């Protein structure tokens, strides 16, 4: 391979977000490459989960200026429908219950068409998923995904959801809250899974074990990217500047 | 000079059933006056399931064991009933109780000793929310809801604890959506507690806050493992768990 080229899945141009009265994001440069691991890390009301849902197209995170394109796209006037058939998906901090959905049912609900295409493949997707975020199939597949689960296993649900789902880009926001310590190898197995099979994740983190596992970090104080690139270096950073 | 001691907190040989799964089998624990006690262990291994039942949250009702709290057996006492007593829980992921603004809000639940005179109470809620980082005049006329980040609904929720001062907080993972370069605010709030006759009963993740604790026990599968030492618990649960 003669050219080293370098591929954008998004591109965030100085991106200007008021919330309410408030400017929380004041021009954020942010790019995700294909097959990346991006980590957003930063104090808080720096207005990290606002950039992942003005990305998403959340109803009422519309930027005032900037611009932001996926897939060479300028998704400005599209809405989170419209952003998530091209590839994008969100997973929120504290992900919805839903009484009378099934664990099996929410996992289907998402599915790459490579894997619904064929009712088996299907049923074995949703096996492997849950056995790689380490619930039991057999005594998780029958559950609710209401209020009866624990946060843990609500956001190891959410990561196998994702697994299934195997989108373009996963916007993953704190996907490590409410999971034990010991078990962030398998949630760096997840992304290890997802980045093998081409998705790129941009995940807010404030575990460094996750955000060191990152191709990239980003910091982010006063909605602007501080420092970026090696995930060790912007991590010392930000534990004695900003 | 007076013999009589009564423990704050304690469960004793506490089995509870959630739906169909035997979550807690024989749970023997103690809370201290002034004390912190912080409570570490996997997931699905009972802790939140443990803070709900010290609260008597509806449906958290043991089958066998008993709690006491105060020397007084509160198994047939409702959640209000718990409360009055001095016992609150802080949840994990906390409501967003929308309409009421956070001034009201630090104002329900304030101790009786700040809420009889209206200047103290209102230095009161300024005071908090400068013990969590928050800016009173940013923050004061801010409503509790959505708009609000989960750090921020954390930290409004931990100056909510400074205000109510109760005899007894149960906090279940206190530290979760907050930033590690605030971690020592979080310690000076129950560093502060402690200091105004609270007990603390964490649950928590961050070794830097269960290392801050009194006494750590872990739990696995609704037993107490260990406890003790919280340097020395928090080694054997990264060991065998
Ligand atoms: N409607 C609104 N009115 C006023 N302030 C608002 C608002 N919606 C959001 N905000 C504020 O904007 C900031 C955005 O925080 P967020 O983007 O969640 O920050 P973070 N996840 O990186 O911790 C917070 O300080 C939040 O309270
Ligand atoms: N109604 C229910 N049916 C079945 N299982 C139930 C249940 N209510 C709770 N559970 C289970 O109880 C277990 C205890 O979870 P929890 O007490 O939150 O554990 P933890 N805080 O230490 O992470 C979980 O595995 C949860 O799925
Ligand atoms: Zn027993």
């Amino acid at each position: 391979g003669e050219f080293m080229v370098s591929i954008m899945l998004l591109k965030v141009e100085d991106l200007h977000v008021y919330r309410g009265n408030r400017e929380i994001l004041k021009g954020v440069n942010l790019t995700v490459e294909e097959n990346e691991i991006h980590a957003i890390i930063g104090p808080n009301g720096a207005g990290k989960s606002t950039l992942a849902y003005t990305i998403m197209g959340i109803s009422g995170y519309k930027p005032t200026k900037g611009r932001i394109i996926f897939k060479g796209v300028d998704i400005i006037d599209k809405n989170i429908t419209e952003r998530a058939r091209m590839g994008m998906t969100l997973a929120w901090q504290e992900p919805a219950r839903f009484e009378g959905i099934k664990v099996k049912n929410y996992l289907m609900l998402g599915m790459n068409e490579k894997y619904k295409k064929d009712k088996e493949i299907a049923e074995e997707k949703i096996r492997e998923a849950l056995k790689l975020v380490n619930l039991d199939p057999d005594k998780y597949l029958d559950r609710y995904v209401d209020e009866t689960l624990s946060g843990g296993e609500r956001k190891r649900i959410e990561l196998a959801s994702i697994i299934c789902m195997e989108p373009d880009l996963a916007i993953l926001d704190e996907p490590d809250s409410g999971i034990d310590i010991v078990s962030f190898d398998e949630i760096k197995r997840v992304f290890d899974y997802l980045k093998d099979k081409g998705c790129s994740l941009l995940v807010i983190t404030h575990r460094e074990e996750l955000a060191e596992h990152a191709d990239r970090v980003s910091l982010i104080c006063a909605g602007e990217v501080i420092k970026s690139g090696d995930p060790k270096e912007v991590g010392e950073f930000y534990k004695k500047e900003c």
